[PDB]
């Protein structure tokens, strides 16, 4: 049957529905369900790997598919050792399949949560480091390929089986080939807590917002996911930060994470370190991976 699945997705994307094979829940998504499970022949000497699998019903209209399936379009761009990749989707069906790499232990915020107690000492700085590190990793990709993420965060990055964090999540993201920013003009539904004093003000967004969020979610990693500004409201939050407000320094936080937070909270955007710059200064304290695997060390960039 023909459908949106059968236009908007470059046939070089298409995998046989009876290449994948879905195992179990692993909870709902944005635009469907999503299924652990395997997809035979799709990684490159890979006879076998698993994948993350979500599942649009026809019980979704066709607008929702199309927007869908754009966002993932996108996705189709990125190509980086810290941004979780897209696999290829199953267009040739009645369930639309996305196959996705597979981070095993979800999103950054849910597992930072797990470290806690039980209702709080933080990772090794050496752990956190390599946390930063990988996550401005992708962030120097994203914005050497000229996007926006505009929704950095905790929650929005995954940690694969053997730890690594990814950038994960880009329904929000914009494109800044020409402009070098994106204004909002209308509502929008961004969290205000990771949101730079510029884009709470006037709705512009930039590299140098971006790295404002990297910051926030350094402090999100040191606290194990404490709500930022935790005793303001939302009212408060906007006008505290927009005046200058800035995250207390963690207790049992390192001096120097907070130093690095510190520079990404520059009010002055153009005062804050590029996600280069971040990852020159802690790149020789990162696990013997990374000069292999990662975009900073990497032929793409120069
Ligand atoms: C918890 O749910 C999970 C969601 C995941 C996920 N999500 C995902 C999001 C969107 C899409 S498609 C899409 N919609 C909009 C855009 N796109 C591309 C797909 Cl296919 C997967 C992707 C990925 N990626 C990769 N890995 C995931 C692992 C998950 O859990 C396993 C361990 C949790 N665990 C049990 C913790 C301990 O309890």
């Amino acid at each position: 049957s023909f459908s949106a699945a059968d236009v908007y997705v470059p046939d070089e994307w298409e995998v046989a529905r009876e290449k994948i094979t879905m195992s179990r829940e692993l909870g709902q998504g944005s635009f469907g369900m999503v299924y652990e499970g395997v997809a035979k022949g799709v990684v490159k000497d890979e006879p076998e790997t698993r994948v993350a699998i979500k599942t649009v019903n026809e019980a979704a209209s066709m607008r929702e598919r199309i927007e869908f399936l754009n966002e993932a379009s996108v996705m189709k761009e990125f190509n980086c050792h810290h941004v979780v990749r897209l696999l290829g989707v199953v267009s040739q069906g009645q369930p639309t399949l996305v196959i996705m790499e597979l981070m095993t232990r979800g999103d950054l915020k849910s597992y930072l949560r797990s470290l806690r107690p039980e209702m709080l000492a933080p990772p090794s700085l050496s752990k956190m480091i390599q946390m930063a590190g990988e996550i401005a990793d992708g962030m120097a990709y994203l914005n050497a390929n000229k996007f926006v993420h505009r929704d950095l965060a905790a929650r929005n990055c995954m940690v694969a089986e053997d730890f690594t964090v990814k950038i994960g999540d880009f329904g929000m993201t914009r494109d800044i080939y020409e402009t070098d920013y994106y204004r909002k003009g209308g509502k929008g539904l961004l969290p205000v807590r990771w949101m730079s004093p510029e884009s709470l003000k006037d709705g512009v967004f930039t590299t140098y917002s971006d790295v404002w969020s990297f910051g926030v979610v350094l402090w999100e990693i040191a606290t194990l996911a404490e709500q930022p500004y935790q005793g303001l409201s939302n009212e408060q939050v906007l006008r505290f930060v927009m005046e200058g407000g800035l995250l207390d320094k963690p207790d049992n936080c390192p001096d120097m994470l907070f130093e690095l937070m510190r520079m990404c909270w520059q009010y002055n955007p153009k005062m804050r370190p590029s996600f280069l710059e971040i990852i020159s200064s802690i790149k020789e304290e990162m696990e013997p991976g990374f000069r292999e695997v990662s975009f900073y060390y990497s032929e793409e960039n120069k």
